[PDB]
């Protein structure tokens, strides 16, 4: 941990110069304010204001006053090799009067949280899997069609010094504290998974926001463009951001249970099925792009269908083979545009909203594979993700869990800009059509 | 402060060799003469000489010849890592007979101060928030029309190091002493807004024009291109200048009073109903060029209406929610290509008659906003600003207030200036004009 | 004249294959229906249907249905030398009830020239002089900035046969069996005046009407591009259509008075005071375009100022020499983008106000010039024409002649166009501004 008087010390010994006093909209795009070492101290006594109604993204109609206040413990300094050394802070949004701001993310994450501790759970052990793609950029900076390697799954095309991205980065976040348990080239040419290592639910988004920061930072270093988009080319795989998640209390994973035949206590079972009844309605929150709907399509390992099995091609929930203290369940729909604070939020809701309701687990699903008719579907009792974002918007309205997690103010606020971004892309006239017609009629 | 002998040993010691007697005109555009550290003694003697005319502009047909008298207590050097500094020092104008120039905005600045501490005030504490545009230069050096970055509203776009002016500029000022409340993205791409702390006038409008230089200067380093132009680009939104402005009498806030409903005292609404009174007058002055009123438009923020509130889309004045010693005047339509002395000075000249005329403050709006009509916005006694600079022209001359405040000598050839502006606009064929014409007529 | 029968058998003999139903919309660009031969006799049944709400341009919000019905002593056949020969009808519009519709130009020069034969006057002699632009086309059809030929007044420059258009659109305006005075070269290169002989009114604006068309198509025939945009190009003299009229009671000038000093007649002299005090209200229907009142600057032979003269440099009314049964008004304000059938009813009706109230025609100007001061034109009592559109649509508004020989329902269409007109105008960013800022501040 740290304190006042800590960052004080390190800010002089490390010749802090700047400071990034951090934050999140519901947009999920990171936020700022840059501020010089001289007023750290004003800074270190939560009284910094801001705009405030920045958090409602583009659609702010009234302007307010909204005050940072800094969480301490993750204080950092970034490796960027230059003299006047910057500094972050990630900070929480506060209303004038003190109470907090209802439509912070950071603060719907901490709310859930609070009542999951109040259901006896301390904490959520959370670990993500984001991959990014990296496009050559032309003169002009902007990024290009083209990928960087051409390798295959698991490979090592990136290879070298020459542009070798991936090493950067992990020695980067490594030197940031963060603990980097795997790194990997991905199944389309150009994609590079990060593995984290598992952490508290707020650091982990936490790690997760810095994350994108840090590897597009590296990327406009090598003169490439990293890109989080969940399907930027047709004919090759997406990106995903399979979360691995399990509740702990008191330093004891409470999924594990040896008498079970698969080692997965009640509680496990309770929330996967939660997060299964109501996964059409979370789909609106953990893929909040338009584009992310299109990486949903069949033969590209991507799991378009709810139902929860051990190993298959696309089932809902994976649940992995190690077992003990590391038993989890591993949500693989959330792409890396989503809002980790959001997503984690409402999955951890409609967990609990499961776990308490005591939902009845429907089996899982062998070696079968999904070419069956939807009448066949439909028997077997195997639904589907929304086909686009506007099925996700009417199911997050109808819903009343995730409706309440995120909150009355924050709801209407999302639902706006979904609408918005919905209603600007539903009446362009794409390329694709003039291929198609311009001709044929 | 410093002294005669202090600027000489500074001089010394630090191997000052280029020294820069600096001062303004009434189109705001920085002027100075720049002379070796060998006669750097006759220029603290105030004794310099140089043609005087440059004030009236470029419409000057009579040759003159007066001194500058440098401030001592602007003394500074530049920070530009190279051998053979640069030394700044700020200059009033005198006339070779002893007696100031009527026409300097610094003197006139200096005028409204005096005229306001014999009214019992001792000094008005004001803090800037300018917001710059940063274009990225072609081959020849000129501006180009895309911009340096496509971020949002308080971004972290510019990141890292490779062309990252924003952390530069903070710090070169600060080294210059600067007082940087905060410094961030603005709404409009590639738009940098820098918070200035609080500081007595004259010194703010001092801290505003090297803010200007420093950042400029800095944009150049960098490859890029630096304006103030208050709209550049049409479907984006313009530049603000929010001025931040308080009366202290004796280390007393005025303003402050625990008693009102609102934390505003008599005379702070006093002071609010005197400058809505001559806002459409003081516009001439704090919106000077032709395309600020292309930036009073609907729909970018820009508060196209004189009515004040504690918070609204846009209103006239903005009164902020902190209060006690920090309970504050914030007057939004000012722009940065706007005089700082001047309006300054025509801000407090106007405040300071409503004070001692004690005019009636009329009703705040409520979230109300201006979809309303014209019949009813002057049925509810909402005036607007002038359309365009000929207007606001016309509003200067029959004002009795402002015109005082600028001076008699002053107000003819900042007139006239202004005619010969808005003639040579008026007369201008346009591709607009080509455009929609040519072909239908 | 002609008749049904007369049409037909016409029809047949010059093998006409294709009918264009002409009319105009209150903007005043040419609009029509094409129509194959087989329904002619259809056409002469004033049966056609079509749209209506085309008359009130592109804010139509309501759905008409609107009968053609065409004025057969107007019936003409293009000499485009080619087979399958085209024919033209001018038509007016008319309810489906059968009552005329109160916002067709046409109309409108229709029902004041009844109000004016009320009064005891037979007709409206009318002839124009308008001029056009030549600018040569580049390969892709579009108009460059570069003139057709370099010219002086009244020069002979435009020889020869190669792109000789002057030539072809005299002897193709003979074969129409128009009647054309003259024929040259006007102020600044490149620009043809074409002077009409004189007409009745209605025939009159027809014959403007069909000139700008084959004009333009010429134009297009030459390879050359045809604009009457009043002042395309900065620097060079703008377009005017002087407009020469004389009031006919059964084939008498009424005018004309040998006992006159000047030779006019009291009629006379109530008509000119009644179109000078009207002279600002009427400015925005006849200069209806914002490039318009571009033109109306000093230096360019623009007349900017609201007096009569027999002989000056810019009165607004010209007494010409000529005397008899050829005396006449001559208005010069007058722009060709100005509808014609707009115009002359806005004149007219302006006049025969001034010819009722029996208005005071103020002094003549002498030789005397307008260098003189405002305070001076005021006090000899010279006002001057609106400086743009705005101030123009404002004095329409307040004016309860001109406004009522519009009609209310046009009126509040032609408002409303020419409000979206300035409002689109007044937020542009020109580059003459980026030229003068973006580097001053
Ligand atoms: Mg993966
Ligand atoms: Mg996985
Ligand atoms: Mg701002
Ligand atoms: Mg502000
Ligand atoms: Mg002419
Ligand atoms: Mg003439």
């Amino acid at each position: 941990s740290y304190t006042r008087e800590d960052i004080i010390r390190i800010a002089e010994e490390e010749n802090v110069r700047f400071i990034r006093l951090q934050f999140t909209d519901l947009l999920g795009t990171i936020k700022n304010v840059e501020i010089p070492v001289s007023q750290l101290e004003k800074a270190l006594d939560n009284k910094m204001m801001f705009d405030g109604s920045s958090i409602e993204g583009y659609v702010r109609i009234e302007e307010s006053d909204m005050y940072l206040y800094p969480d301490l413990d993750t204080w950092v300094v970034f490796p960027w090799v230059t003299s006047d050394r910057v500094a972050r802070l990630i900070c929480d949004i506060y209303k004038p009067d003190g109470s907090p701001f209802a439509g912070d993310p950071r603060g719907i994450l901490k709310r859930v949280l609070k009542e999951a501790e109040e259901l006896g759970y301390t904490s959520m052990n959370v670990g993500p899997e984001p991959e990014f793609f990296l496009f050559k950029t032309d003169e002009k900076g902007d990024p290009t069609t083209e990928l960087n390697d051409q390798g295959g799954y698991f490979d090592l095309a990136p290879m070298d010094l020459g542009e070798n991205c991936r090493r950067e980065i992990v020695l980067k976040l490594e030197e940031m504290g963060f603990e980097i348990e795997a790194s990997h080239h991905e199944v389309a040419p150009g994609q590079h998974e990060i593995d984290f290592k598992y952490a508290d639910a707020v650091k982990a988004a936490d790690q997760i926001q810095t994350f994108k920061l840090v590897v597009k930072t590296i990327a406009r270093q090598h003169g490439l463009h990293a890109t989080f988009m969940p399907k930027p080319l047709f004919g090759v795989n997406g990106s995903g951001m399979h979360c691995n998640q399990s509740l702990f209390k008191d330093n004891e994973n409470v999924f594990y249970d040896e008498t079970d035949e698969l080692g997965l206590s009640q509680t496990a079972r309770h929330y996967m099925a939660g997060i299964l009844k109501h996964a059409r309605a979370m789909a609106a929150i953990t893929n909040p792009t338009v584009n992310s709907y299109k990486r949903l399509v069949p033969g590209y390992e991507a799991p378009c269908y709810v139902a929860w099995s051990a190993s298959n091609r696309s089932p809902m929930i994976r649940i992995p083979a190690s077992r003990g203290l590391s038993t989890r369940v591993e949500v693989r729909n959330p792409d890396p545009a989503a809002n980790p604070y959001l997503a984690l939020a409402v999955m951890l809701r409609a967990g609990l909203d499961g776990i308490k309701r005591q939902m009845a687990l429907p089996a899982p699903i062998d070696r079968n594979i999904y070419v069956m008719s939807e009448e066949e579907r439909i028997e077997e009792g195997i639904p589907s993700l929304p086909a686009d974002l506007k099925e996700a918007l009417s199911e997050l309205i109808r819903s009343e869990v995730i409706s309440d997690a995120l909150g009355d103010h924050a709801l209407a606020y999302f639902y706006e800009l979904k609408e918005i971004e919905w209603d600007m892309y539903r009446t362009q006239v794409h390329q694709w059509e003039r291929d198609q017609y311009l001709t044929l009629y």
